[PDB]
RNA sequence: AUUGUACAUA
């Protein structure tokens, strides 16, 4: 049951058509996917007086296009091109339903994009709803990203009670689809008494984290972003398990990256510990080389290896040539050392 | 990921 006018407007016969000669159908417009578009394309370069009356109509079922497939991106757009006074009235109509926008397929988008151009005190408001909720809305999959972009738009100093809930759930969470997520936007945004007790918690659980299928992520994240103290710490639990881990499907990526971040001292003294260690009857270097995944870690080492290292490592290589030509996997190592040998 | 792993609407 359309209109009479957006149906000469689906069958495109209105090629001229205006906002000002759309009025009385903002609500249905922005309600179907041409109208919505055919709104959306307009409102940047219209009049105030011209978006002041598309606002007049989407004021007062404002909620309703906010979780539409299509309405809600006529809100976005307001907050996008809307006056200070458009994006604070349309706070105001959020003002308490933040949670459960957050958690709908489209409110979703809608809460992201406000977070966005609204000013600090509209954005501590809405952040506080979410307070007494975090861990439900971290585990959505449409409130993840609310919770992702709070941590991204907002001051830190409002996003304690985020880092209250994550309390002894770090590993919970940096095992979980989502939360691992999330915990990566808090290290790369929140202030150093907040990272602090996430990583305390993240190092508590190096071990089972490295070998998570996404664990092993947020280690990885701080090995590439974090402060030298935390990067020591986990080549410090990797060390003296590289031969092990190398081999794992997902722990192979974390020791790329320890092997890469690490200090040079750090860096050496991992490479040198894939040609002491004997793996059985024979060399650790031998069985990683012939490895999945390992070959990757002996590859990721003969890059980062300075000239000294690197060239005992070929050296201690070259006594396979023989041996790497008939493993599948050693190929790709044999085709490193080819090269430079 | 190239011989190997994770993000949501027309």
């Amino acid at each position: 049951g359309r209109s009479r006018l957006l149906e000469d407007f689906r069958n495109n016969r209105y090629p001229n058509l205006q906002l000002r000669e759309i009025a009385g159908h903002i609500m249905e417009f922005s309600q179907d996917q041409h109208g919505s578009r055919f709104i959306q394309l307009k409102l940047e370069r219209a009049t105030p007086a011209e978006r002041q009356l598309v606002f007049n109509e989407i004021l007062q079922a404002a909620y309703q296009l906010m979780v539409d497939v299509f309405g809600n991106y006529v809100i976005q757009k307001f907050f996008e091109f809307g006056s200070l006074e458009q994006k604070l009235a349309l706070a105001e109509r959020i003002r308490g339903h933040v949670l459960s926008l957050a958690l709908q397929m489209y409110g979703c988008r809608v809460i992201q994009k406000a977070l966005e151009f609204i000013p600090s005190d509209q954005q501590n408001e809405m952040v506080r709803e979410l307070d007494g909720h975090v861990l439900k809305c971290v585990k959505d999959q449409n409130g993840n990203h609310v919770v992702q972009k709070c941590i991204e738009c907002v001051q830190p100093q409002s996003l304690q009670f985020i880092i209250d809930a994550f309390k002894g759930q770090v590993f919970a969470l940096s095992t979980h689809p989502y939360g691992c997520r999330v915990i990566q936007r808090i290290l790369e945004h929140c202030l150093p008494d907040q990272t602090l007790p996430i990583l305390e918690e993240l190092h508590q659980h190096t071990e089972q984290l490295v070998q998570d299928q996404y664990g092993n992520y947020v280690i990885q994240h701080v090995l590439e972003h974090g402060r030298p103290e935390d990067k020591s710490k986990i080549v410090a639990e990797i060390r003296g398990n590289v031969l092990v881990l190398s081999q794992h499907k997902f722990a192979s990526n974390v020791v790329e990256k320890c092997v890469t971040h690490a200090s040079r001292t750090e860096r050496a003294v991992l490479i040198d510990e894939v040609c002491t260690m004997n793996d059985g009857p024979h060399s650790a270097l031998y069985t990683m080389m012939k490895d999945q995944y390992a070959n990757y870690v002996v590859q990721k080492m003969i890059d980062v290896a300075e000239p000294g290292q690197r060239k005992i490592v070929m050296h201690k290589i070259r006594p396979h040539i023989a041996t790497l030509r008939k493993y599948t996997y050693g190929k790709h190592i044999l085709a490193k050392l080819e090269k430079y040998y």
